[PDB]
């Protein structure tokens, strides 16, 4: 995560998009900020408030990262764009290009308290996007 | 309610109690802002943070006042501390003796947005407990 | 509006950015939806959690649409982006190019009663970006 | 401290209560579990979100308990009740008299990291009252 960012913030800029543009350039958004372009990623179409909600559904194993408990999976789905990186063999982040899939799914998100300087509306907040079911 | 309290602190004050004394003498802090005793109530020996938890669980009818519905039903049982009114012909407030219940049950309570003067810890907070299963 | 967003959710699309493109990029988002493109408009670098705390704020008139007096200021300035449409004869909105004026300011909102489809968190939320200060 | 509670929640046991009974009836609570009464007590008249929101200040040497360094001050004053014995020959806990001495002062805590039944909501939370000012 960068520094500009606490994690909650992170989490909204790479999972959180009601209208995301198409997956190349919707990434750019992320991947300025790495090394390498991000092999994939998942943008929600729900609000920030929609996925705190999750945060106090039961307690789950993240699937993905199961090292940690701090998971919890979605009552209902969620419209949503996933994207996958195609030219993983290529020059500068900025030509890093991706397939775009649209699709409906449950989604798992392990939440963590609020870093400070986060709003205090949501003291519980989502840190990252563990899968999609 | 008395003013003097928040929806969320008089909740607490009627219903969280990790030791409460005798049901008779409980009883007063919550009968001394009333006009006629109150014919039942429970303490649920827990704490705040708990109750929260409960909030966020799946949204129901409130069994007890089906006019709402944002209820939640705990997950967990928890010790209690029921108290039932005996005596309800009778002289003062301070003549009111209640017989004593310890047990161990689910709860259901009613949650909404915090108030104002409640901590930003909780942006949601229970406001009424519904009923014990 | 979209009718597929609520007013909230509108606000959000067109003036809540953490990480907004550059204005020609971050335009399209909202000029896809008209057909002219729009002449200004600001992005907030901020959540959309921290508006609906500037609802909370006083209730002034608000400064550029004076029929309302349902407009509240932020009590402090937010880092944020204004676009200038540059080249009003554009026949595709496609083709619409903007000035980049990033920048520091307070902003004022105009709030109403939340759609029932926003979050019961919120039951009050922005709707329109009333001006910056 | 006694075995069926966490620090923290014996720190709420003595020192908070939104709306405690006289003296003389509010120690019992504390005293059912010692040989000898406590020579003096004071409950913070607020709730324990908000005393958890002060380990987050700076912290400061415990000026009554010195060879500590996780001390907190309020940044504010709470209303409290202060509880001084006033008589210290009582044979039983039960024949403790208190007098009374209602106020308002910041207070100091001492802050650590939480026992493992306590909330994942509260990392740090506090266990002693180490002074008032």
């Amino acid at each position: 995560r960068p520094p500009q960012f606490t994690r909650a913030q992170w989490f909204a800029i790479q999972h959180i998009s009601l209208n995301p543009p198409r997956c190349t350039i919707a990434m750019r958004a992320i991947n300025n900020y790495r090394w390498r372009c991000k092999n994939q990623n998942t943008f929600l179409r729900t609000t920030f408030a929609n996925v705190v909600n999750v945060c106090g559904n039961q307690s789950i194993r993240c699937p993905h990262n199961r090292t940690l408990n701090n998971c919890h999976r979605s009552r209902f789905r969620v419209p949503l764009l996933h994207c996958d990186l195609i030219n993983p063999g290529a020059q500068n982040i900025s030509n890093c290009r991706y397939a775009d899939r649209p699709g409906r799914r449950f989604y798992v998100v392990a939440c963590d308290n609020r870093d400070p300087r986060d709003s205090p509306r949501y003291p519980v907040v989502p840190v990252h996007l563990d899968t999609t079911i």
